[PDB]
């Protein structure tokens, strides 16, 4: 009875920090025929945003809020997970992997339900959602 195709996501950075589940699905498209296209809808959570001494200047319900994002087909050669434990998306802290397959953010904010508070919501949501995906690819193999 649990929900399908729907993860936990832990994002922790100096500014910004973000954790809760989201639901990801394929997305049917002619655009890009070299790229999958994958929706993101978050299901809990929230955004923080902090000052340089540490402090939470700024806290934002994720919920609902819907993110498109895409990534070179050459991510399908990837091994699959060995079902080794629960698939979760986090990032490792001042970590920045290489992007290899070209994953990029279409849209990190589909109604602006967030960005609409401003530019900075919008940079801080486009990197934690590269943030939580980098390193994670092999994770949207078996995404429909």
């Amino acid at each position: 009875s649990e929900l399908k195709q729907a993860f936990v996501f832990e994002f922790d950075e100096n500014l910004s920090s973000s954790s809760g589940s989201i639901h990801l699905e394929k997305v049917k498209q002619n655009s890009s025929p070299n790229y999958d296209y994958f929706k993101i809808t978050f299901i809990d959570g929230y955004l923080y945003i902090k000052n340089k001494s540490g402090v939470i200047l700024d806290k934002y319900d994720l919920k609902n809020v819907i993110s498109l994002v895409a990534l070179k087909r050459d991510y399908l050669s990837l091994s699959l997970s060995n079902n080794k434990q629960i698939k979760k998306f986090k990032n490792i802290k001042n970590k920045h992997l290489k992007n290899k397959f070209n994953l990029y953010v279409i849209n990190e904010d589909i109604e602006k339900r967030i960005t609409k508070n401003g530019i900075l919501e919008e940079v801080i949501l486009n990197k934690m959602l590269l943030s939580i995906l980098l390193g994670n690819e092999e994770n949207l193999l078996q995404i429909s």
